[PDB]
């Protein structure tokens, strides 16, 4: 539970824990990315989780939080944003897909992250699977309990990410 | 869930999300529930976006007593995202406790307040009460729901939000 999480010390063992909760849901790639009230700084996020680091590397180098769709959604939504086609309109938007899948990371969910102190962030997760359909029935079937986790990410994670 | 988020998004104004909240909630279980919904930056609850069928009394009694001020959710709303469940312990103060007699008075005994942080820095709450013969028969109750009430909660905010502003 979150009380694992409270009780961590340190960022390598809230990671670990979060990827464990995030793997025994049948995720085995997380990112949780977030930022302080007022700040639009993505390449200065606070990251956890175990995306390939050279996508992360890429990612930051290409300005990706610009084209991403998940991005723009989380400032104008609480609620998850599935890894979908439709979600891809533009050129760049497209070469955002193409390369985010050369890293293994093609079906997912995004759950924007909206604190009581106005943090802004995101849980993505990335499911391994044989199709759409697949991947979304795995989705769905964990759903309601990944919803509390973000939640209890966020509210733990914020004290992780930003009290010194 | 879903198919109830489209509702409440293709509802034609207030009147009808309230019902459909409302009634949400009653299929779910809860008898008597409340949404309040401030706008970013504001700590103005007296004028509050509020949806919900508490009795109007207990509503007229909550703004003239200054409760806001009172009402322990009302600080975990402001530093939390996590659900407050209304158990004894919450109520700490001689104020708290005065508080808890008059909403109890009211019928509201037990329930759970979930804290609402909108993507535009709204500020609110989803409160709702269950009746039931003691707290453990609650509890028992809230614990078999809360995944649902989860995710309804910020179906909510985010409907209401666009309702709201
Ligand atoms: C504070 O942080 C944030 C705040 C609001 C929103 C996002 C964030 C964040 O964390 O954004 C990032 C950052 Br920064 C780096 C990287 Br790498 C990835 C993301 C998020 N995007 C994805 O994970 C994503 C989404 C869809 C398909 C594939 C992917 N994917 O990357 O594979
Ligand atoms: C924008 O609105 C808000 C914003 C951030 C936080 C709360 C709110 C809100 O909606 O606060 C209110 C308001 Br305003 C009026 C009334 Br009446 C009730 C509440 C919420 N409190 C309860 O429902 C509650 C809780 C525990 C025991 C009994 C009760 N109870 O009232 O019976």
């Amino acid at each position: 539970g979150f009380l694992e999480l409270e009780r961590s010390s340190g960022k390598l063992e809230w990671s670990a824990i979060l990827q464990k909760m995030a793997s025994d849901l049948g995720f085995s790639k997380i990112l949780f990315g977030l930022l302080p009230k007022d700040s639009q700084d993505y390449e200065n996020a606070f990251i956890v989780g175990n995306y390939p680091a050279a996508w992360r590397e890429h990612y930051d180098r290409a300005g990706y939080a610009r084209v991403d769709p998940t991005v723009s959604h989380c400032t104008q939504s609480v609620l998850p944003i599935f890894w979908e086609p439709s979600i891809y309109q533009t050129r760049k938007q497209h070469e955002f897909f193409e390369e985010a899948s050369a890293a293994g990371l093609v079906y997912g969910l995004t759950m924007p992250l909206h604190g009581a102190r106005g943090e802004l962030g995101a849980l993505s997760l990335s499911v391994e699977a044989e199709n759409r359909a697949e991947a979304n029935r795995f989705m769905e079937s964990v759903l309601p309990t990944l919803w509390m986790l973000k939640d209890y990410a966020l509210q733990s994670g914020a004290g992780l990410a930003f009290e010194h």
